[PDB]
């Protein structure tokens, strides 16, 4: 039930907050495919860009048609954004080394991402003792928010410099898939305003 999801909660819930978690998205057996999907390309070889029709890669093709699945069925109703495209799935290992991510905006200078939408494939994970947690701060409010890198959460928020965030140090090793989804207009002022200068 995309079709009830996002329009009940993920819109709404967007729209007002900027940020979305959807937890429990593909069930235990789909999201440990994946995860071991991750794991193989890691190990063998086969920061990397994942089309989503390759040899060992197909449940992470399922997931990111269910991830534009449901963007599809928000019907343009997340902000005024006219999503008509997205970047490959960035597949990322994030080492469990006692180091933390800088806080940062992903899209600071308007390059066409107006989604951030990230998969967690950390099974059983604890932050209480491997850490890795997620600290967003929404632009304009009194509130912050600690999100953990769970195991099959889903998590959306605004690319831009309403949710600068940063993720707390982790001391075990950990993996995740984000996609970047494009306004049409922002990107192609992007892509005009690189070409002319
Ligand atoms: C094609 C076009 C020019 C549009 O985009 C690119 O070329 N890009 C997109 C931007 N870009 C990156 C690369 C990496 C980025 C990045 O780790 C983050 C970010 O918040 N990371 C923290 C983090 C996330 C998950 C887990 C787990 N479990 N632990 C830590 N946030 C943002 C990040 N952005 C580099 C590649
Ligand atoms: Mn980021």
């Amino acid at each position: 039930p995309a079709l009830k999801l996002a329009l009940e909660y993920i819109v709404p819930c967007m729209n007002k907050h900027g940020i979305c978690v959807v937890d429990d998205f593909l069930g235990k057996e789909t999201g440990q495919q994946i995860g071991d999907e991750v794991r193989a390309l890691h190990d063998t070889g086969k920061i990397t860009w994942i089309e989503g029709k390759e040899p060992g890669c197909e449940t992470i093709g399922l997931l990111m048609s269910s991830m534009d699945d449901l963007i599809r069925h928000c019907n343009g109703k997340l902000g005024s954004y006219k999503i008509n495209g997205r970047t490959k799935a960035m597949v990322a290992c994030y080492p469990g080394n006692g180091t933390g991510y800088v806080r940062h905006v992903d899209n600071p200078n308007g390059d066409g991402r107006c989604v951030t939408c990230i998969y967690y494939l950390n099974k059983d994970w604890d932050a209480k003792v491997s850490g890795g947690i997620l600290r967003i701060f929404p632009e304009g409010k009194a509130q912050f928010a600690d999100i953990e890198p769970k195991f099959d959460r889903l998590l959306f928020f605004w690319s831009d410099r309403r949710n600068p965030h940063e993720v707390q140090p982790a001391y075990a090793t950990r993996y995740a898939i984000t996609v970047w989804y494009f306004d049409a207009d922002e990107r192609a002022r992007a892509k005009v305003k690189y070409l002319t200068g």
